[PDB]
């Protein structure tokens, strides 16, 4: 299929650490300028992990249609973003889907390593499900996470059984999966796509204690034998994304292990497209994730 028109200019006119952070983070403000969020009431907090605070914003819907809270997980590959890159998808999270959305200020790597944000993104998850009752909603959370953060919802999902924790969904928005094998897209779309081999190599550089860390089944979820009753899963895909193929292969197993799976491939979009509100495909995927979320109660 070939490319969106709005994205093959976006990647036409395509032209440190702290400098590196600081250009991702103007990135994001530049396409929020361009796009402007809807207004949202938001409350800035922190949550006590085992691994120390982590700070959060909640999101407070317009009008509450939707009675289980979002826990959000931003992207970057684990190396940046914050809760200010990813406002622009939470706000829309939050208004369009009517949800509580607790979006998490994980710790970053290279100073944070892995497998620290997972145990903080599992604490988080755990906070949200006992304060649920108190905001009257139920206890079971949707868990919800673009690239990186993708990889982190899909890692917490297949812990929740095992650390006592009900989540009601997993959103799962052009997720990393398996650090250990090539895909043909991944071998296919390696360079030019804006995620490319190079980064993605360095990105794991940064998470990674060790080369051994990829087959780690918190790195890697796509390697876990068993899926039967995890959470009911939508797994958002892009057409000309190195991770599709990974995305849509997890999509399949869960299909087969008798999870409720949606599986939505956005044809002629590339990796990122939900934090880059210039293509109306977001809105699209955001649109998906309220249909989908109607289903679950
Ligand atoms: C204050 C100007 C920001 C600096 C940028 C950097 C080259 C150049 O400004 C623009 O072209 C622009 C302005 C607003 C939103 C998006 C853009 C844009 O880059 O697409
Ligand atoms: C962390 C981004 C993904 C890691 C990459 C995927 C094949 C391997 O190092």
């Amino acid at each position: 299929m070939p490319l969106d028109p709005r994205v093959e200019q976006f990647l036409a006119q395509m032209p440190s650490l702290a400098e590196a952070r600081q250009q991702f983070k103007q990135g994001a403000l530049l396409l929020d300028q361009m796009v402007p969020p809807p207004p949202v009431d938001t409350e800035d907090g922190t949550v006590v992990t085992t691994h120390g605070p982590v700070r959060i914003r909640r999101y407070i819907p317009d009008r509450l249609r939707f009675s289980h809270p979002l826990v959000f997980y931003h992207g970057g590959g684990f190396v940046f973003g914050d809760i200010d890159t990813h406002h622009g998808l939470v706000a829309r999270l939050c208004q369009t889907v009517g949800a509580t959305v607790i979006s998490v200020d994980y710790s970053l790597a290279p100073e944070a390593k892995f497998p620290v944000p997972v145990a903080e993104c599992i604490d988080v998850a755990r906070w949200a499900a006992h304060e649920a009752p108190g905001w009257g909603l139920k206890p079971s959370i949707v868990v919800a996470g673009d690239s990186a953060g993708g990889n982190l919802a899909a890692v917490v999902s297949q812990r929740a059984k095992d650390e006592s924790l009900p989540i009601a969904a997993q959103l799962l928005f052009y997720p990393a999966l398996d650090m250990v094998h090539e895909t043909p897209s991944k071998r296919d779309f390696a360079r030019g796509y804006l995620l490319e081999a190079d980064a993605m190599q360095w990105f794991g550089e940064q998470y990674l204690r060790t080369p051994d860390d990829v087959s780690h089944p918190w790195a890697s979820p796509a390697l876990s034998p068993d899926l039967t009753g995890l959470p009911p899963a939508l797994v958002i895909t892009a057409e000309y994304d190195p991770l599709r193929d990974e995305g849509e292969a997890y999509a399949e197993a869960l299909r087969a292990a008798g999870v409720p799976t949606e599986q939505i491939r956005f044809d002629g979009m590339i990796h990122g497209f939900m934090t880059m509100p210039i293509f109306p495909q977001m809105e699209a995927a955001i649109e998906a994730v309220a249909r989908f979320l109607e289903r679950i109660d």
